[PDB]
C-alpha cells in the first residue's frame, strides 16, 4: 501491499528510496545507543536511522526507527518527511503541509471500513508469553525514571457511549512485565475521556496502543483536532480514503490493519504508578523527578512478521516534538482565529522558541477595517488562543504584520525584537492554563499549571490605522528592481560567491 | 609603511591577502549601486568590496571599501575582518576581541605622539577648490534623506578646557557644498562635548572628521569607553603603541597620521539642518522622516594619494551596527558589571535579536553566595546597566546560568525562551532613557526617549540556592562520555555524515 502515508512499512521504505534512511544491521544497544545515535541525527538533521539488530529483540519484537519526522539538511527538501507521512511532494512547504493537516476541518469525516484481517494479526502474544522487561525497549536518556516505549505509537481510547474515538499521542514507559505507567494530563483528549470513564466509575477504560500506525493517522494523533472528532474520520477526509481497521482481540476497539505492534488492555481508573522523568521537548530532563502517572495494563500483543518500533529521542532542536507538536498546535490555531473572525492568515510555532511561541501573521487591509488598537486586540486574540485546548502548549503569541513569512524564525525574531516594546505593546495573562512541561512552568517560580503566558504585539502603529510606512533597509526593499536584478546578474563576474 | 592595525591601507591590503576582498575596478555608482552591492555582501557574508572606480571620483577622491567589519562566511575566521581592526589571529573568537578592547581599561593610558606629516597630508582642498556635493558621496539606501559620506569614519571633538579629546563614530550626510547634518543626540561623547561648548556660548566647536583612520582607533570609536576619557590614549594602551597623529592645518586638533581623509572644520552650536531618513542599524527607514540634526561647517579637505572611503551600507544583518556597536556595548556592560560586584563572567548582543538585547552570563557560585532572588537581582543588574551610557542602545537583558554560551545566539534563544517565564520572571523599567532610533521607541506607541527596557530572568530557581538541578537533553549530556564517543567513531561507518 500500500502507499507510504496509508502503511508505515512503505513508509519505510520511502525514506530508503529518498536516500533518507540509514540501515545499521550491526547490534545496536536499546540501552542509550540507539536514542543517542537518533539523537545525533536530529541535531544534525541527518539520515533517519533504522536500527535492524537490536539487543533484546527475541521474536520479531523489535526493530526501532529513530526520528521518524525529524529535519533534513537541505532546504529543498527540509520537511520531506513530514510531507512522506501525507503523499505529498518532498518538496513541500510548511504552508503547504499544515493546509493539508487543516484540509478536513470542513469536510465530511470518511468513517473508517473494518477488515476481517491484517499485517498487525501475523504474531500474537497472550498474557503467559510476553514480559514487557524482556523486549528491547529503548532508555532514550541516561536519567530516564523508565524505559519509554511509547514516544511515537498512538493511543486509542472512546467515549463510554461509544460517539468518539480518540487517537493521540502521549508518552509511556514500561512499569513491570505487563503495565505502563504515562501522562495523561488535562486538557489533553486521553485524559478527557478518562474522566468520563472514571465518572462512571463502572470499569477501567478499554485501550489499545498501536505502533507504526499509518504515518497519515500518527500526524492527526499530534494534532490538537476538536473535542469529539474522531480522528480516523478526519484522516479519512483527509487522505481522501476511508482507513482499514481490524478489531483487537481482547476488547472491541479497532485498530489500523497495517500497524507494526499492537498492545491491547486497559487504561486504570484507579490505579497510579511512577512515572517519569523524561527527556522532555524543551530540552531538559529534571533527574529524580518522578511522580505518580496513569497506569495501563496489557493483556494481549500482536504484531507484524519483522515488526518495527517508531522511536523519537527528543530533546533539544530539532524532533519530532518540535516539527510535530509545534506545527500542528500553530495549525490549529491559525483555524481557530479564523473562525473567530480574526485576521490571521498564518501560523507558526518558531523552532527558536523551542515551540512555546506561535507567530501570528495579520491581513493588515482586514486589521485596519476593524479599527482598533493594540491593547484591544492582543486582548482579543490571547482570549481566543489561550482559553482555548488548540493554545495549551503556547506561551507567547507574536502578532506581526503582512511582510513576515512566519515560517521564517529569523524574520519572526527581527520582527518581535525591533516592533514590540517590552511591556507596552504586550499582555499578560495569569489567569488560563499553562503548560507545566516547559521549566520556567513546572520548575519555576509560580504555579505550575496557571498564567506565565503573553501575547506579544509586533504590529507596528500604523499597521492597525493608514499602513505600513516604512521599507525594510535590506537588499529587497532598499533597491529599486532594475539595479538588484543587475547586481544579482554581474555578482560573480565582480568576483563574489 | 605599516601594521594593518595602525594603518588603514595595509588593512586593505590584510583583507586582500586574506582573500577576503574584491576588487572591482570597472566603473561602479556610488548613487545607489555600491552600497547595493554592500548590503549585499553584508546579507550573504561574502569578501569586502573595494570599489577603485567609482563614478564621480576626481583628483583622487575617492575609492570606497564596502563592509570593512562585517562577517566572513566560515565558522572558523567568522570574525576575521574584526580581528584585522586589533592585530589579532583571523580564528579570534569574540570573547578574544572583546577581552582586546576591555584590555586598556585597567592600563596606563599610552598618549598620542605629535609627528610633523603624514600620508593624509598628501592632497589638500582650500575653501575654494572642493564641493561636497561634486564628490562621490554614497546614496546608501534609496529612500535616504541625503547622501551619507559618513558612515564609517571618526569624529574629533575636544572639551572647552582641553582636557579630554573624544573619538567616535555618528552618521552624517551632505547638507551643501561646504557643510554636513548628522546625528548628535545624548547621551553620546559628541553630543556632551557639543553641550560643554554650547553653555560657554564663545564659539563653535573645533571639528574635525577622518575617513580610514588606524583600524585600531575606529574600534575604540565605536565603544563606550568611560566619560572623560581620550580614545586616543585607550588605544595606544590596547595596542601598546603610541599612534601618531599630526595637527589639522586649519585648527588645532589632531588626526591620525595615515587618514586617508580628513574634513576640518566646525560643529555650530546654533544651527540646525535636515537630516535623515536614513537605513538604521535595526533594519527599516522611514520614507520621508526628516528632522534637523546638527550642522556642520568643512573649511579644508586633506587627503592621501588615491584615497578610500571605507563605507558601511547598514540595515539588516550582518553589518558594522551589528558587530560593533552591539558587541562593543556587550563588552563594556560586561565590565560595568563587574565593577557593580555582579558576578557576570561574559556578555554579548545576539544578532538575532537586532543587538537590542543583551545575554548576560551569570557565575552560579558567586550567585549562590549572595543568597538573593531573582526579583532582587534583576533589579539591581537593570538600575547598574540601563542607568548608565554603556545600556543605552540595549532593551532587554537576559541574565543566564554558567552552561549557556552566550556568543551563541541559539543558546540564549533556548534559554530565554524555556526558563524565563513572562512577567513574573522579568522586570520592567519605564523610567530610564530609552533609545529612539529603535522602530518600536521612536515609531511606537510611547514615549520615544524613555522606557521600554526590561530585565528577563533565565536563571532557573535553584541556580540561586543549591544548583543547577537538570541536565539537557542533548547528544552532549544525556548520554556518557564512552557511548558518545563510539557514536562519533563509528558514524561515517555507520553511514552518516
Ligand atoms: C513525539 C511526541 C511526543 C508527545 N508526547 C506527549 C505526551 O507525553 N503527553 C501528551 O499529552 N501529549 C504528547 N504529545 C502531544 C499530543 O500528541 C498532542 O497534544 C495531541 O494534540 C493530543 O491529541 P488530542 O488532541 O487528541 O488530545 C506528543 C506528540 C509527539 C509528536
Ligand atoms: C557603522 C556605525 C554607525 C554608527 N552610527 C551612529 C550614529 O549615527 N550616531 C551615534 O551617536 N552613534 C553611532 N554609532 C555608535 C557610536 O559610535 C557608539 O555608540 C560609540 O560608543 C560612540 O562613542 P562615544 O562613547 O565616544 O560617544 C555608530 C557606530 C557604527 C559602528
Ligand atoms: O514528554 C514530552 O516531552 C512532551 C509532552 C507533551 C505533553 C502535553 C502536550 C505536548 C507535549
Ligand atoms: O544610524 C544608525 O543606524 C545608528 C545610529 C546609532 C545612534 C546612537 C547609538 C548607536 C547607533
Ligand atoms: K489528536
Ligand atoms: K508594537
Ligand atoms: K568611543
Ligand atoms: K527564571
Ligand atoms: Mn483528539
Ligand atoms: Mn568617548
Amino acid at each position: 501491499a500500500q502507499p507510504a502515508h496509508l502503511c508505515f512499512r512503505s513508509f519505510v521504505e520511502a525514506l530508503k528510496v529518498d536516500n533518507d534512511l540509514v540501515e545499521i544491521n550491526t547490534p545496536i544497544d536499546p540501552n542509550l545507543e540507539a536514542a543517542a545515535i537518533t539523537r545525533r541525527v536530529c541535531e544534525t538533521n541527518d539520515k533517519a536511522p533504522l536500527f535492524n539488530n537490536l539487543i533484546g529483540m527475541k521474536n520479531g519484537l523489535f526493530r526501532i526507527l529513530g526520528a521518524p519526522g525529524s529535519l533534513r539538511k537541505s532546504s529543498a527538501d527540509r520537511y520531506g518527511r513530514l510531507a512522506r507521512h501525507l503523499a505529498l511532494p518532498p518538496t513541500a512547504s510548511m504552508r503547504e503541509i499544515l493546509d493539508k493537516m487543516l484540509s478536513a476541518s470542513d469536510m465530511p469525516p470518511i468513517p473508517p471500513t473494518i477488515v476481517p484481517t491484517g499485517p498487525c494479526k501475523e504474531n500474537s502474544l497472550d498474557d503467559s508469553e510476553f514480559d514487557l522487561t524482556e523486549l528491547p525497549v529503548p532508555l532514550i536518556h541516561k536519567s530516564d525514571g523508565g524505559k519509554y516505549i511509547q514516544t511515537y505509537g498512538m493511543h486509542i481510547v472512546q467515549s463510554p457511549d461509544g460517539t468518539w474515538t480518540n487517537w493521540s499521542i502521549a508518552r509511556a514507559m514500561v512499569h513491570d512485565k505487563n503495565h505502563l505507567t504515562g501522562l495523561v494530563i488535562p486538557p489533553q483528549h486521553i485524559w478527557q475521556i478518562h474522566q468520563m470513564w472514571k465518572k462512571e466509575g463502572r470499569s477501567d477504560v478499554p485501550w489499545a496502543l498501536a505502533f507504526g500506525v499509518p504515518p497519515a493517522a500518527i500526524m492527526a494523533s499530534s494534532m490538537p483536532i476538536p473535542d469529539g472528532v474522531t480522528e480516523a474520520g478526519y484522516v479519512g477526509a483527509m487522505t481522501g480514503s476511508s482507513l482499514e481497521l481490524v478489531k483487537c482481540d481482547t476488547n472491541d476497539l479497532y485498530v489500523p490493519a497495517t500497524s507494526e505492534i499492537v498492545l491491547e488492555g486497559t487504561l486504570s481508573i484507579s490505579e497510579t504508578g511512577p512515572e517519569g522523568p523524561f527527556g522532555e521537548m524543551h530540552g531538559y530532563i529534571f533527574p529524580g523527578d518522578t511522580h505518580l502517572g496513569a497506569k495501563y495494563k496489557v493483556n494481549r500483543i500482536t504484531y507484524r512478521n519483522n515488526a518495527i518500533m517508531p522511536m523519537s529521542s527528543c530533546g533539544r532542536l530539532t524532533d519530532e516534538t518540535h516539527t510535530m507538536i509545534g506545527s500542528l498546535a500553530a495549525a490549529e490555531i491559525r483555524k481557530l482565529c479564523q473562525q473567530n473572525d480574526l485576521p490571521i492568515t498564518d501560523a507558526f510555532a518558531p523552532f527558536e522558541s523551542q515551540v512555546t511561541w506561535v507567530a501570528l501573521r495579520v491581513d493588515t487591509e482586514k486589521l485596519r477595517a476593524m479599527k482598533t488598537t493594540s491593547e484591544g486586540f492582543r486582548k482579543r486574540v490571547g482570549d481566543v488562543v489561550f482559553n482555548h485546548k488548540a493554545g495549551y502548549t503556547i506561551h507567547r503569541l507574536v502578532l506581526v504584520g503582512d511582510d513576515i513569512d512566519v515560517y521564517e524564525g529569523k524574520d519572526v525574531l527581527w520582527a518581535f525584537s525591533t516592533r514590540c516594546r517590552p511591556g507596552m505593546d504586550e499582555t499578560l495573562f495569569e489567569d488560563v492554563r499553562g503548560f507545566p512541561l516547559i521549566p520556567y512552568m513546572g520548575h519555576g517560580n509560580g504555579p505550575a499549571h496557571r498564567g506565565g503566558k503573553v501575547v506579544s504585539d509586533a504590529l507596528m502603529p500604523t499597521e492597525y490605522t493608514t499602513g505600513r510606512n516604512w521599507e525594510a533597509a535590506d537588499f529587497n526593499q532598499s533597491y529599486p528592481e532594475d539595479l538588484k536584478q543587475k547586481v544579482l546578474d554581474n555578482w560573480t563576474k565582480m568576483g563574489f560567491s
